[PDB]
């Protein structure tokens, strides 16, 4: 029942059954050959009365060994290659999914955790498919066949003590678990002592100033004393565990091998059966560890499969809603919009406002209100539930989200880079039009070519994977140019201002003003430099829009009491 | 030659030779018993023609096994206990040293690195002393004795192939190294892919806004494709390595054990010698790994010993300079002080100033000048080289640094806590006087008892190891109380004042003003609230004191041009 999701997930990479089954069957045949090699060794041992059959037997054993090696090599290659294909398919599906999950999943959930889930679960599934399933089948077949052949060869007298010995291993195992428990306790004590030292050392200035060094010495001494005490206990336990484990192991070996030798001396049914018995001993010892690893990694793999299944269940739409974009130039109105992240909290209550077309509008919000939520709502990262963010009769209820994102430009505060070259930064506007070869020419219009005129290169100019050799202001200028290059119709600004300084603010703002005066602009930032360039101003407070109109006189009056209190808080 | 520092470091814990040598000798005897057990097994195997000597032989073997187990247990306990004693001594010496190393070592070197060095090197020395030296001796003795006894038992015919087999291991080993190389390459590729995904995901907002999701999909696909390519190579290599390693191993086993069986069938000099031969095989296989681990950990241990030796070489003086404190109340003058961290740079040049006795003096410094260096120099954490920071005729060249630290109070900015209870915070002033039971009464004078009057407790009030449930202001007030409790004669303030605001700045400042108006006070902080309470003001610039006199008119005039430019930089 639990294996059904795993089988379905493997089935997502459908053309992977025949070769995997063939590889598993060939691994089974290779395993059955390892059960025949000791029999040939026994025949060779028993046939040394004449020296001709001996050499023939070494030849035959060498040939069988080479055949087994070749078959095992082919089976391992097939298994590993099929597992790699399955992992490639799984990673492709996961990445295609994820680059398309709504931004809400990432914001309200976990960024690095998703990457860790994908990377670890794919590798665990690989380890299960290529090694652990085939390993378990091989181990079970090897153990059963070796036990059966030993039972046929020797009646039971030595096989019975062979199966009794795992009871000695069974009493041995709790001792090893106690070893791990004591070791973990000692490690925890060592970590506590290290934490205490890392507590003390940074404030050595305070330690010296109070002149209480000896006090800290004694404290440290107490810590090491505790460590020593635990060490003494682990010394007693290791003195009890170590030699005893050795003793039991040797007692098993002496019992088994010695008994075989005894049956050799009495004249019983084993000499070459004794040699094959030792070989079967090794072929029984190895697969037990293989099966245990199989079970552990099977538990890990069912967990990983459930995680990958829950990741592969998310949904989203890009153009499913409709296709009705013709102009994208209408006044934007808010109509009783009340929805945040979860319907229970209601982090937004009937927010409504009137914004014209081709009019710069500024948004002023508090430190903890609904300015970020309104930013994401106006950028259409959340789906409306009760209210309507309405352009255009809600053919903003029947056009495509992809088309709306096409007609909007977005740089917020950092927008550092999509690392690579500047070519990608200007070819992210390659929307089937391909901008022919006018991209750098756009930089000429967007005041970017002259700024980049130092020209390390134009295509080999590498910002690096890290992207640290260029600062924020130049990159924000590049994003402004990208917005001007993509589809300069609607602009949505959080007004990225970092290390640009007053001289650059005016440069980039006058460039954007000349390029986008006839088109709609939206600003959401903090300062009062965009608001003066904004024809209409708004204000967000307690998840509600409170304030409409022009900037100068209204903000001089509206911002007199409560917005002024908020400001006086802000400088403080 | 290289072992001499290690021997000396062990010699620092002198009374640890006799019992360690006895434990090593008993481990040797225990090892020599394991070379006799297979011989008794061979005798038992050969003596099964009669069943009485058989049972006597099982009895004797069991007795020898129990004797060996007991001896090994005692030897292991002695070795582990002696190693724990050595580690306790080493940690005690290291902690006593480092709590007394000049603050310069910590500031210009590494805090967490020293803790890591102590913790790791002590454990490595433990692992070498308790296990690896005895392990190597045991392994060498076991291998040599087993080879000699096999040579005596069997002439050479099977021992020769036994020593030939390690050549098969020798050709096997490079294959395993190639396995590790390919695995490391695959791991590096996986890490690169994970880094690429962690690059992409956080900016999924920018990814969606540009509407280039497919582009990021294809990029990710390329990454996974590269992974798959490397996986294919590792599939080919593992298909060549795995079965081949198995084949060679089995070929060795079949060769050796089978040959023994052949000598059994022909009537040669081994049946119970074959059983003992297999036992000696195990007793030869284990110590090779033991010796290899010994060599690796010996290299690690010589490195750790050199590190611990260089840590145990630092020096400092507390009262070595002299003992001439009688009053500690004299004007403090600076006389051509020119010394920073290293004499080459000269990060301080002839700094001189005149400060009176019982006069509050403020220090104003820039963001990157010599204010921190002058702070540490005036607090005596660095040793003068050219100039003289002179009180008192330089009996500040002949009194004790410990006494000077006794007569000074220090809280700078955080001084968070020496975690524990408030009892430690008020018993760090326990200077042989023991303040009788007046500590809380001092808090009554120092405006601290009324502030702490909520009383969760007075001795069970725990701030925790972390120390997070109380903020900075209360702890700074406790530090001020501690300074008033220790020896309120000279105060050195970086001003604990922070974001506490007037409610608390004025409260703590008026408490300190009432308690310490008749005594000398030194302030080094940034703002202009301490300077107005400071009778004389100074200023640091480019590692030189530039400005002397009162606050109001001089700072109004001196701070008009250049200090005002620095300020206008500071608000900007």
């Amino acid at each position: 029942s639990k294996l059904k999701p795993f089988f379905a997930l493997v089935r997502r990479t459908n053309p992977s059954y025949g070769k995997l089954a063939f590889a598993l069957a060939l691994s089974v045949v290779t395993t059955l050959v390892s059960l025949l090699i000791p029999l040939l060794t026994k025949q060779l041992v028993d046939g040394f009365s004449m020296s001709n059959l001996s050499g023939t037997q070494i030849g035959l054993i060498a040939l069988v060994f080479f055949v087994q090696a070749g078959l095992s090599a082919y089976a391992t290659y097939a298994l590993n290659y099929n597992g790699q294909k399955i992992i490639s398919g799984l990673r492709e599906l996961l990445w295609k999914k994820l680059i398309k999950l709504p931004v809400s999943y990432f914001d309200t959930n976990a960024s690095g955790e998703t990457v860790s889930r994908v990377t670890n679960d794919t590798m665990v599934v690989k380890e299960l498919i290529t090694t652990h399933i085939s390993g378990f089948i091989t181990g079970i077949i090897s153990v059963i066949g070796s036990l059966t052949i030993l039972f046929i060869m020797n009646w039971k007298l030595t096989l019975l003590v062979l199966v009794v010995v795992p009871l000695a291993a069974l009493i041995l195992v709790p001792i090893g678990r106690k070893m791990f428990s004591i070791s973990r306790e000692t490690q925890d004590e060592t970590a506590r002592f290290t934490g205490l030292l890392n507590q003390i050392l940074p404030e050595i200035r305070l330690v010296k100033a109070s002149n209480a060094e000896d006090v800290e010495y004694g404290r440290g001494k107490m810590g090491i004393s505790s460590l020593f005490k635990l060490g003494v206990r682990e010394a007693k336990v290791q003195s009890l565990v170590g030699p005893l484990i050795s003793l039991v192991l040797m007692a098993a070996l002496v019992a088994v091998i010695g008994y075989g030798g005894m049956q050799v001396s009495s004249g019983e049914l084993t000499a070459g059966a004794l040699v094959a018995f030792i070989l079967y001993l090794f072929q029984i010892i190895m697969p037990m560890g293989q099966i245990t690893t199989f079970f552990t990694q099977l538990q890990k793999s069912i967990g990983a499969t459930e995680r990958m299944i829950e990741i592969l269940a998310e949904e989203e739409e890009d153009t499913v809603t409709g296709k009705q974009i013709e102009n994208a130039h209408l006044p934007i109105q808010l109509d009783r919009v009340s929805f945040g992240y979860k319907p229970d909290q209601l982090i937004l209550k009937e927010v409504s406002a009137v914004i014209e077309a081709g009019k710069v509008t500024a948004i002023v919000g508090p430190s903890g209100g609904g300015k970020t939520t309104l930013f994401k709502l106006l950028e259409r990262f959340y789906s409306p539930t009760a209210g309507t963010i309405r352009l255009g009769d809600e053919p903003v209820d029947t056009y495509s989200l992809e088309s709306w994102r096409e007609h909007i430009g977005y740089v917020s505060q950092e927008s550092p880079l999509m690392s690579g070259t500047i070519r990608e930064n200007i070819c992210y506007g390659l929307e089937r039009d391909v901008t022919d070869a006018e991209i750098e020419k756009a930089a000429e219009m967007a005041y970017a070519l002259n700024f980049i005129k130092e020209l390390p290169n134009q295509f080999d100019t590498e910002v690096g994977e890290r992207g640290i050799m260029l600062s924020g202001g130049q990159r924000q200028r590049i994003a402004i140019a990208r917005a001007l290059l993509r589809n300069p119709s609607i602009l949505m600004l959080d007004a990225a201002t970092s290390s640009l300084d007053s001289q650059s603010e005016k440069s980039v703002q006058q460039a954007l003003e000349v390029l986008m005066e006839g088109r709609t602009t939206i600003v959401i930032a903090h300062r009062l430099s965009t608001v003066v360039d904004a024809d209409q101003l708004l204000f967000v407070e307690k998840g509600e829009i409170t304030g409409r109109g022009t900037h100068h006189e209204l903000m001089a009056s509206h911002g007199l009491y409560r917005d002024f209190a908020e400001q006086q808080l802000k400088m403080n």
